[PDB]
């Protein structure tokens, strides 16, 4: 019932993985972990398998695993990257250290498309309109993505799209700061901590991106977060009096007051040439108030999308419970609650 595992050395990490699993090679690696791409001979897939990297070294690391694994077992939904399998080659708790995930495997991310193809405004729609129907799958399980961008969008060849994280980076201090596509997409509430934010950065993430495919260009390519900022204000103009009150973090409310005040620009001067309707589209996702920013539900019914939008295949989740995420606990604790969820899980049908 336990299947056999076989061993092996890659890039000097042992992966110990069941015999199903063929011909691994390595595809990324980070601080909390490493990824390989296989050929799963149970199913024919190709697949990705994510070797987290000393899962239980710390509360951080043992709470993120449980809350990765939480995550994936939740996400049964087309437009967004789903769990093939999870294992371990432990026998019991007492031998558990170590935690593999599965995956489909996507090579092509959104910066393949975009920098290689030439995408039409038919693909544009039908991209963006995959990332809105998953993100509305997500949003309604009260998950926030908070790192959109094109690395996190897998694509294939007949432009179908899953939302995942790749994330096998810490983003510290340094990883953010400078001309750096880690800050490119990020909403400027949560850039420069201005409040405590929700899941409305993730459709400012979707505004930049959909601007990336139309122009193949970086929307807001900020040499550092100020320059960002400046690049962000010059486009969606400087925040009024009503937002500005909303910015609770007071230093950072005095330095944004410090700015010339600027008009928003019109958006069909900026994106020349581009449908009328996702420049109508950009204008309610690229609003600095994330109160007045549209939702995913609301972005699926506008008529961009008439080509693609159906209102009866455009799925909710079911009820995620994430009282963990308030929960201390202490890391054996972590790492039994980890141990539960990989001993119950059940494959896709
Ligand atoms: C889209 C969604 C549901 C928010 C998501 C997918 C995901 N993990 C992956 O996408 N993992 C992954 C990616 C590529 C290949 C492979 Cl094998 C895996 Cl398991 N996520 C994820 C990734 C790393 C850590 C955490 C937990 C945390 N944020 O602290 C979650 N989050």
């Amino acid at each position: 019932e336990r299947p056999t595992f076989y061993r092996q050395e890659l890039n000097k990490t042992i992966w110990e993985v069941p015999e199903r699993y063929q011909n691994l090679s390595p595809v990324g690696s980070g601080a909390y972990g490493s990824v390989c791409a296989a050929f799963d001979t149970k199913t024919g897939l190709r697949v990705a398998v994510k070797k987290l990297s000393r899962p239980f070294q710390s509360i951080i690391h043992a709470k993120r695993t449980y809350r990765e694994l939480r995550l994936l077992k939740h996400m049964k939904h087309e437009n967004v990257i789903g769990l093939l399998d999870v294992f371990t080659p432990a026998r019991s708790l007492e031998e558990f250290n170590d935690v593999y995930l599965v995956t489909h495997l996507m090579g092509a991310d959104l910066n393949n498309i975009v920098k290689c193809q030439k995408l039409t405004d038919d693909h544009v729609q039908f991209l963006i309109y995959q990332i809105l129907r998953g993100l509305k799958y997500i949003h309604s399980a009260d998950i926030i993505h908070r790192d959109l961008k094109p690395s996190n969008l897998a694509v294939n060849e007949d432009c179908e799209l899953k939302i995942l994280d790749f994330g096998l980076a810490r983003h510290t201090d340094d990883e953010m700061t400078g001309y750096v596509a880690t800050r490119w997409y990020r909403a400027p509430e949560i850039m420069l901590n201005w409040m405590h934010y929700n899941q409305t950065v993730d459709i400012w993430s979707v505004g930049c991106i959909m601007a990336e495919l139309l122009t193949g260009r970086t929307l807001f390519p900020g040499t550092d977060h100020i320059d960002q900022l400046k690049l962000i204000l010059r486009l969606v103009g400087t925040p009024g009096a009503e937002l500005l009150k909303k910015i609770s973090s007071e230093s950072a409310r005095n330095y944004i007051q410090s700015l010339t005040q600027m008009p928003k620009m019109n958006f069909a001067n900026v994106f020349i040439g581009a449908n009328p309707l996702a420049v109508d589209l950009l204008e309610k996702m690229l609003v600095l108030d994330s109160d007045k920013r549209i939702t995913a539900a609301q972005a699926l019914a506008h008529a961009y999308f008439a080509q693609y939008h159906d209102p009866d295949d455009e799925p909710v989740a079911d009820p995620y419970d994430q009282s963990f995420e308030s929960r201390d606990l202490l890391i054996d604790e972590w790492k039994s609650l980890t141990y539960d969820e990989v001993i119950s899980f059940v494959p896709p049908p």
